[PDB]
């Protein structure tokens, strides 16, 4: 389906592009940036896809993380969805979480999780130079919860994952309660890195700020997940960072050890 | 957990018990077969109308199920007495036809998840209550149970040691059969249905190698209708370098009288993968 250029800019030799599209899962024009390497001039590439946390559109990830150079090197197509269909309603986030919403109003529109997973990797697939066979998934707070679930609800779907400041165990945080009462209404656990990974039936790496305020409001709960994957022998590179905290000067500093990661269980 | 019968047959005993689905968000049925030996599992996913009595009383399966001291898990196939309007109507959609996918579509997004069912709160709860080895699982069934247990193992590479079908609906996206349920239960994205159909599934399926047999009726009335469509399944094995034996059996139809006759060696198969 068809795209709308939005701009474009060169960066590290390759090109990145930011799109709009009609999705069909929420109901909207909805924007999602694309990096194409300059393995993309000859070749199809693996796909790396980013999701972003709270305030964040497209832009914030793009313009402040750093991750192109790495990008570039290893030949990855890095693709960066908005988080939401709609701003922000805001004492909570007032974001959904990437679940598929069981709630009216929220209901007819926020089917993030589904676009994520299927809608925009079909889109993706079918206009650019990307090996269909070869996707993995990462993110930032919000979007590291997101990319967690996303890979442990969906075995072998995704080659490796890893997060930034991940909120872990989503169902015990205020954070999590407020946004799933909204959008869900039981059904939550379906959307919980802890519980999902319990039943999984394999390659993340974890990245966390020690100075991050919300590791330090109970907001993150990396420890819930860390035992969950020890429990059931999930290899977990898991590591606390000293004096870090939740901000992309953060992010800035270890994306290139996350893209190595992703490269290495892709192939490139 | 409640009891609702048990009897002893060739050694073992065949369990029906019911409990409360937090998935399904109702009360439901599923069969248990614990053999002398009680194990592996084995589950089985019935097909169109079908409850948890038609597989145990009419398949004969339990002797061999015995014999390999394999314990098997029948569950139903939709969720029961939720009166959601639009779901008693036809026998192909609704109750009795979850066709084992997750619901996105409203009205059955909340109770529609016989997909979560069968791969998550089903063997939980079976490895939690019963002598089962958690590590140790496999797959088969019929029709829409055989639709739902190629993409079960598809879809969790590693999870099942094993998987077999008796006359799947291979393709869905393209039968009536799956046109009306995935239109009905995911909507008009497509990208959503192409996640349960097995024939696409396998084209992407990064696991291990599944050796995967699939017994048809050549005198089949739904293969004849297009239902069924295996040969788009078996090229998509082929080129996948999947296993696959594919025995099309003359003059059988679809009924558990064709599934009796073949039944044996279908267990025989799994044991050999579970054992
Ligand atoms: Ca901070
Ligand atoms: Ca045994
Ligand atoms: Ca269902
Ligand atoms: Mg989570």
């Amino acid at each position: 389906m068809a795209l709308k250029q939005i701009s474009s800019n060169k960066c590290f030799g390759g090109l990145q592009k930011v799109f709009e599209h009609d999705s069909v899962e929420l109901n909207c024009k909805m924007k999602f940036a694309v990096y194409l390497p300059p393995k993309a001039e000859t070749g199809k590439c693996p796909a790396l896809y980013w999701l972003s946390g709270l305030t964040c559109t497209e832009q914030n990830f793009i313009s402040k993380s750093g991750y192109h150079q790495s990008a570039s090197e290893h030949g990855l197509v890095v693709i960066a969805p908005d988080t939401s269909p709609r701003g922000c309603n805001i004492f909570g986030t007032g974001a959904g979480f990437y679940v598929d919403a069981t709630e009216d109003p929220w209901k007819t529109n926020y089917r993030m999780y589904s676009y994520v997973t299927e809608e925009l990797p079909q889109l993706i697939n079918a206009n650019f130079p990307v090996d269909p066979q070869r996707m993995s998934i990462f993110g930032h707070s919000m979007g590291g919860h997101g990319a967690l679930i996303c890979a442990l609800k969906n075995p072998g779907k995704y080659k490796s994952v890893s997060a930034f400041a991940p909120i872990c165990n989503p169902v015990l945080c205020p954070w999590g309660k407020k946004a799933f009462s909204g959008y869900l209404g039981s059904k939550w656990k379906a959307y919980d890195a802890t519980h999902l990974v319990k039943s999984y039936p394999l390659d993340i790496l974890i990245d966390q700020g020690k100075d991050d305020q919300f590791l330090l409001d109970g907001q993150l709960l990396p420890d819930n997940f860390i035992a969950a994957c020890t429990e059931k022998k999930i290899p977990v590179v898991f590591r606390l960072q000293e004096d870090y905290d939740h901000s992309y000067y953060f992010i800035a500093t270890f994306i290139t050890d996350h893209i190595r990661h992703h490269a290495k269980y892709l192939n490139a």
